[PDB]
């Protein structure tokens, strides 16, 4: 649990879709397949954290998503090849896959002391909250800017977001060089209209036009314990 | 002996558009079994008729790579999720390949207050009464320029947008969903009409205003279909 | 036959490709399947026109194309769902699909009377000729122009095409709002080298630069009676 | 034993490039049946050897998602069409997925007359004599700017294009096909070479001239292969 | 092994993904299938070099990657068609495929002599290190520039990269004319956070803005002996 907050921690987003031929299995065999998976997760639960999301019926061409924290992607690599080896995995098509390490804040030091104070707040306490993942690539312009400039952009970014700081938990991952994006943004909320308004707000700052890629995909789901998701496939 | 249905009109209501295409192996089922599969779905939908509203569209032979579409209204997307996961679980669902999927909430109008009072009067109108009309769906994403603008400016764009559309308010039903943050688009537009020739002209008119050049994504896909009750649509697959 | 020419007529372009698993079928069943299709077409030949094109060996990822005219798309939809319901249809992957109504001319009134006269010509009589289909989408600039302006463009367009009025039959469909394009252009010819020069001619006017989508796909085929095309699959 | 093809050089001659990829299930055939399948094709080619020329290239392991390519010459694409549908009918064809497909007529040179006389002389050279050489194909589409130009301008561009290429005139055979209106590109370029490193240099040189920025589409795909007799290519499928 | 450094040597990057129907094979068949492959590679180890990478769980839609060195692509070609012919190959969908020859340095001579000193270094010794592959295409602007200009860009590229020469091995392949890219870049490292920073650094120079294609795909994997990779598939 000191992974959801600490730096140097790699964070991975893996998406899967269940095959059609899965339903041509006897119902029990599916239940046994579930147990295989459930056992594997616990077997790794010492080295890594694993969270589950139901994308089925919210995200196109996706049923399930894992969010995996680990000090090294090697450990994460092993976990996923193993998961895809199970009887259940063998009927899963690997969808999206994105890595990004959590880093120490980069621009907040140049913010007003009154703005830093409010950023210690992160999000509401919630159970079965919605979850959103949005990958981002900046344009070349953005990197060419100087520190003072970007600091001012992020400061305007932060400002527009302040009224949604309680109803929206947030986490940021640094993905450059591990895949075709710069950032992976991750959000939890019970109030989706709030998240919608939060995004339309951020769409109006300067920073935004420098997003060469925004979404594609925009993953929407529900946070749920793993077994409950698997239950749906074993009936 | 009847009920409210306060959803096709009210705000705060999420609206979801789901597309499906039927597998080849579906026809490798005996006809008898397929009709039962139909009954399963009709029953599931009825089982949900209290929590959500669900309308059905036949895309087969009008929209590329799509046979069926649902329009699903709900106070929460969780309910819509549950419904769709259940639907994709049925014998019929197990033979459907999930196509497109888009969400958007219905809001109260944003720019309409700054229109002339004579224009607001005409906008109370939405469409004439028709049965089994054509239906169109167009996802839209605006460019960054558009958001950089101020309220007064966008209001003029929308006022010009509205002006061009006025001649088509009766022959074309319309509804708008605010989709930003739930997927890769800003808006979902939905239209019903008996006169497609009119809907065609309605669009080429809008192509000529200012606003249009700010549509970073327009369609892709542009889903065209026919509104029909679910069983009649399903009946076609049980033969 | 007043469908190939009149206005208010919807025109539909449907493309298909045959599955591999089709040849793993006994020959008997395939010939029977052909007969099934031939009959369906006959039933609709009263309400609609349906023409057949062999794209196999000329257009990538396509074997067959239908051109369907109708007073209403509802009728066309019915025919197409039915064709894809047939034993043979069930072994087809639905390729492209484009609609467009035929309209009354928009810019021709503002042409010189000598130019209107030469446009009375449409094309030479040819049997089992090549056929080409090109979808078109205009940029926003094109729509921003005024009538006088666009009329001059089409007039420059018309001019370059005149030497090809006999060797190239032509028809135009208005597709905006029924799919992701503004126009569907359709041509028949025995002389492909002429059609090539015709397009290289038109590539040099102004109008052309306003075509944000040109082709994609560019469908090339041969016009043929339906049965002769199906015969190849019945062996 | 006494005849001229007169197709690899003459104008008015259509040229077609067809790419195929083999199904997995092809190997689920007994080796014997697969060798039989080969002969079916070799015979078909001879049966057509009167009407068309057909050259074969092995793309498997050099060009992504493509195993086999044919280069087909014909006075009419109709003849090519028939040949290809017949080929896709063979036992082997039935297990081939149609990949890329591009047509283009060979024409008389357009800009070369306005070149210096010393440059026309060196262009009579085309390439060195080689057996089983590498082969490259690059489809190309020009931008609208390019067509807007006048003849004098374009002629000046091609002269710099030509100038840059001269040092590679010997190690690289070349042929150009005019494809506009038959598919989604303007030209199909074709090259043979024993020396790929030269061909690499040939291209990086041309990347630096005037003409180049007007190539709206360059490659996509860029097909690389080996020129080989048909049977040798086919033997590999029967193991 | 005199190939990993020398010029005139072709270098090829081939990526594969395993079908589902592979697991519908009995283990006995799969062990036999692996054995064929291990044997095939040994059969070629005399003419060419072949290194193996595990992409499973790190790169989307990819399980395995080969890095193949050869004096001629024909030899590389022969090897790959054979590999794809094997019982195991029959169940692989060919993912990416990229070739590029290694050349002698082009811009480095015009660098400071103190910089040349630092470039003799390439990387630290590691076993089973991460590996990243990044394809690159330059824009037309880049080629239009003169030697003096491009030389200054690469010197700026080089300067920013100097701090990472020890923790990051590098090799560059010249790909123009063999596929749809100008370069193939290849990196080994045990330290991924460093590689991430290396890339964010280069994102801030000028050269970067001329990369019309950067990644797509960005292949991330683990270096492992082949048998160890195939073992996972034989269970
Ligand atoms: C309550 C909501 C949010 C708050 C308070 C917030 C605030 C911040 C702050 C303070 C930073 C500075 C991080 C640093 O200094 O390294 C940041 C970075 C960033 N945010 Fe947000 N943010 C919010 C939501 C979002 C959303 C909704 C998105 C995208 C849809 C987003 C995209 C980004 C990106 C891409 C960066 C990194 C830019 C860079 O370091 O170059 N953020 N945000
Ligand atoms: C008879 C037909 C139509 C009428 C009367 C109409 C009228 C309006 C009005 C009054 C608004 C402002 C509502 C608000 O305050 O949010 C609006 C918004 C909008 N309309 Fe339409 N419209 C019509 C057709 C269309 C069509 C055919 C399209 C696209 C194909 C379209 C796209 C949009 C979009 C994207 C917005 C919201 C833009 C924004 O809020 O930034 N409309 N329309
Ligand atoms: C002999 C060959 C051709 C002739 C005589 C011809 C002539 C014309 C004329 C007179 C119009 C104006 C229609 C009107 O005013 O209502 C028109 C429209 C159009 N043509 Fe052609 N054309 C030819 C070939 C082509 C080709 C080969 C293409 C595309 C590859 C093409 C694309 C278009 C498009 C997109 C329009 C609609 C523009 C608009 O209404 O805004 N035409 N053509
Ligand atoms: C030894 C190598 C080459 C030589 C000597 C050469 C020379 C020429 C010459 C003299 C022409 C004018 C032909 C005409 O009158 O249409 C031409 C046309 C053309 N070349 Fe090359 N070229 C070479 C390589 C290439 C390469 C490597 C490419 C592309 C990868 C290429 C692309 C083209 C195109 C697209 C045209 C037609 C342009 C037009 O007609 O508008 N050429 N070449
Ligand atoms: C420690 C890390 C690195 C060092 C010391 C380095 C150094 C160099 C040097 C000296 C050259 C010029 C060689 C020549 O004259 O051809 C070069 C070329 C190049 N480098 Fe790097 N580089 C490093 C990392 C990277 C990375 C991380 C990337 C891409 C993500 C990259 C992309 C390229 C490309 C595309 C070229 C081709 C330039 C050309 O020859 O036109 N390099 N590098």
């Amino acid at each position: 649990e000191k992974l959801l907050t600490e730096s140097g921690v790699y964070g991975t987003f893996a998406t899967f879709q269940m095959d059609h031929d899965w339903w041509d299995l006897p119902g029990e065999s599916r239940v046994i397949s579930v147990a295989e998976v459930k056992g594997l997760v616990e077997q790794w639960s010492g080295k890594i954290l694993v969270e589950s999301y139901l994308l089925r019926g919210l995200s196109d061409h996706a049923d399930l998503m894992f969010r995996v924290h680990a000090r090294t992607l090697s450990d994460t690599q092993q976990f996923l090849s193993a998961f895809m080896g199970t009887r259940l995995g063998r009927h899963l098509t690997s969808g999206g896959l994105l890595h990004g390490v959590s880093k120490k804040p980069t621009y907040v030091a140049g913010f007003p002391e009154s703005m830093k104070t409010e950023l210690q707040v992160n999000g509401e306490s919630g159970s079965r909250p919605y979850a959103i993942v949005i990958p981002i690539k900046k344009d070349a312009e953005f990197w060419a800017l100087d520190q003072e400039a970007r600091t001012a952009l992020m400061q305007e970014h932060t400002q527009a977001a302040l009224p949604y700081l309680k109803t929206v938990k947030r986490k940021l991952y640094h993905s450059t060089g591990l895949d075709d994006v710069d950032f992976i943004t991750y959000f939890e909320t019970e109030r989706l209209e709030d998240f919608h308004n939060l995004v339309r707000a951020l769409q109006q700052v300067k920073e935004f036009r420098h997003n060469r890629r925004f979404g594609h995909p925009t993953l929407l789901g529900t946070m749920s314990p793993l077994d409950e998701i698997l239950e749906k496939f074993a009936q």
